[PDB]
């Protein structure tokens, strides 16, 4: 047997606000965080605009002297996983702290250091570039700046699966206490791609938007008229608890994680089957993960990023799944509001999910104003949409066909 | 409930050669792969040399098209994978595809492609970064093209944990199988950092050996004459396959994977505890996981990168495990003639603690000419010692406090 998974907290960085609490605020008033990139020259390029995380104090989470040892991408991750640890009330002790753990994830990791030490490297030679550069920039200092901060001595990893990191990332968290490897695990994704390399490398394959005089509708998904995803910075971070360590020390408890799911598509490198073929198998794995029937589904909040492809495979996948169900359940893109913040993508929509299930209403997809041939099922189109929601779906889909499927059920 | 978990297929590029027989040919006979860098000039660079993969034909395993636009880790991670599929004689049909999945890893991943980007972006724009800057650099394309290419539908992902990420990637594709979430993992790690960003950012941090002046030298792990790792390129990936299929389809099984460990340090972002707290904690974790006796173990392939703290750490952690038990057992650092190929390490190390249960070996350390104080274990200095070998342990350590343990035993 198997034992059980629930979440005890939660914390986050996003477009719409530097916690949970604000995020979520933003996301059922269908607010966008979406606005031109401000302190950096993008004249020369064909995007201009993106969610970037507004006013972030670093110096909330680390000393000034620490701070400048890491990555943006790095802070990130640490300020959502210290925020849900806090949320968790959790007491790290000598008893308990070889069974806590870390899984943080990045899909792109360091690339606005790696930039500016290239500006160095290129215009002075190597001796300019920063001692801290390596462990500065590599994905897997968050799990190990957290480990080391709080004294973690669990499972300590990184995944990186793209634009599905953050969807992974706590589904493998819940396999390890799952299978009894760990009692806790902090579990998501940070990004912060925002640098030239980043608008650059996605503009150059030309899957962004281009919408630079209306950014706020620049992210529609479904909608006819979109051209391309929104790049968006900011972490999620969740405390992921076995459930008998959870009620034991009257831990508050969101909601309870019942399945998860895996699959590739072994498809394409960027490019999704039209079909749906492999996110229809990673939900399919991911509801028998949770000995549930397609019929009990009642929300999925969508990878939806915008693209002419991606958008639609996801509508050909749900209707394959859910059948005569497909119309019943509520699907929404909140990147419709926040953008696509990649590896941390799924870690921000996992817990989007929980406070689904929390609220009982279906997050807006906003900017759906003409919904394109085939895109008609329940997309809660512009508002919010109080709802029954016992069981909901987190989809993520990424470059190298990798597919990632969370199923969340009310816990009471 | 648990399932078995053998090795029936290896691969490998390392500075030994392109394959996994000519390398071993190199680990038996003692031969460093170390010299001169010849790929750029590194007149500016306080270090010089490493472990180049020499001669390698991409043009063997891929189109001249799709590999001019893939990093060079991609590449050998793709050589090593197709390497062991082959080695495996495991056919991919509609029957078992979407059992059979892949995690392959990497430390930095595109560093190489990341600078050339970096240099168009600097001195032209970003309209000359290329537009498959980010499918072809991004760590999880490893695992995404080999899928696409044999058309692999189970568990994709990629680990990314430093120095460790080898041994993590082989060790959690065993918990995919061994928890039936898959039959077959392809699993290991690819490495290719000898660019500017990777010699500087190692050189800015004074991690590497400077012995520009006589390079096979400069790996001597637990030599007191050590001055840091040396940086070595390649790719190690294996096949791992469930017990009963392995049996059933009458693959050829070099050996069982009985034992994994992870723990995390919570001490260091970049230093290892001298007492090896972190490393003991994790080869305990991972012979407990075995249902081993430590007295069982006759060969550890130690992490042994000749660094002054990291080698001395590693002694104080095989006193501290196996006690008296520590003067039977032989243990040795391949890095001695491979150098340390950072997130491959554990892959082509693991591939070499199999072939010491093959071929009943003990690796030699090369260049032990004075063992440090407190090194006075069997280091296997200078020659390979041919031995009884049913146990083999292979260790990582990385940044992060990051620790990973594997234990294969032979299997008949
Ligand atoms: C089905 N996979 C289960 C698993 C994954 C990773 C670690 C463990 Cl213990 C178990």
């Amino acid at each position: 047997s198997r034992r059980r998974v629930v979440i005890t907290g939660m914390g986050m960085l996003s477009p719409l606000g530097l916690d949970v609490p604000s995020s979520w605020e933003g996301i059922l008033a269908g607010r966008s965080g979406i606005a031109p990139i401000e302190h950096m020259d993008l004249s020369a390029y064909s995007t201009r605009f993106g969610g970037s995380v507004k006013g972030f104090n670093v110096e909330e989470y680390l000393s000034a002297k620490e701070a400048r040892k890491l990555d943006l991408f790095i802070q990130y991750g640490l300020a959502a996983s210290f925020q849900a640890v806090r949320d968790s009330g959790l007491e790290v002790t000598d008893a308990n702290r070889e069974r806590i753990g870390v899984s943080m994830g990045s899909g792109i990791g360091g690339l606005t250091n790696i930039e500016n030490n290239c500006r160095s490297l290129f215009e002075q030679g190597p001796r300019r570039i920063s001692p801290f550069f390596v462990p500065g920039s590599i994905i897997n200092m968050v799990s190990g700046f957290l480990s080391i901060h709080l004294g973690l001595q669990g499972p300590n990893y990184a995944l990186t699966t793209a634009q599905t990191t953050g969807t992974h990332s706590i589904g493998m968290a819940a396999r390890n206490i799952a299978y009894g490897e760990a009692d806790v695990m902090v579990a998501g994704g940070s990004e912060m791609a925002a640098c030239g390399l980043g608008l650059g490398g996605f503009g150059a394959a030309r899957a962004l938007s281009t919408r630079n005089d209306e950014p706020t509708r620049a992210s529609r998904p479904w909608d006819r008229d979109r051209d391309g995803f929104v790049l968006s910075d900011g972490s999620g971070a969740l405390v992921l608890e076995e459930l008998e360590h959870a009620r034991a020390r009257g831990a508050r408890i969101y909601a309870e994680l019942v399945g998860f799911g895996m699959s590739g598509d072994a498809f394409h490198m960027t490019a999704p089957p039209e079909d749906g073929a492999g996110a229809a198998r990673c939900m399919k794995n991911a509801l028998r993960d949770a000995g549930l029937d397609p019929r009990q589904v009642d929300y999925i909040n969508a990878h939806g990023t915008s693209t002419p492809a991606g958008d639609i495979a996801e509508i050909a996948a749900v209707k394959s799944v859910f059948g005569e169900h497909a119309h019943a359940l509520s699907m929404s893109s909140t990147k419709s509001m926040t953008g696509h913040l990649l590896g941390a993508a799924g870690a921000v929509e996992a817990i989007f999910s929980v406070l689904a299930l929390r609220d009982q209403v279906a997050p807006p997809t906003i900017n759906l104003d003409n919904p394109d041939e085939g895109c008609d099922l329940d997309l809660v189109a512009h508002e919010a949409k109080p709802r029954k929601i016992d069981v909901a779906l987190s989809n993520s889909f990424g470059f190298g066909g990798t597919n990632g499927t969370l199923v969340f059920r009310r816990f009471a």
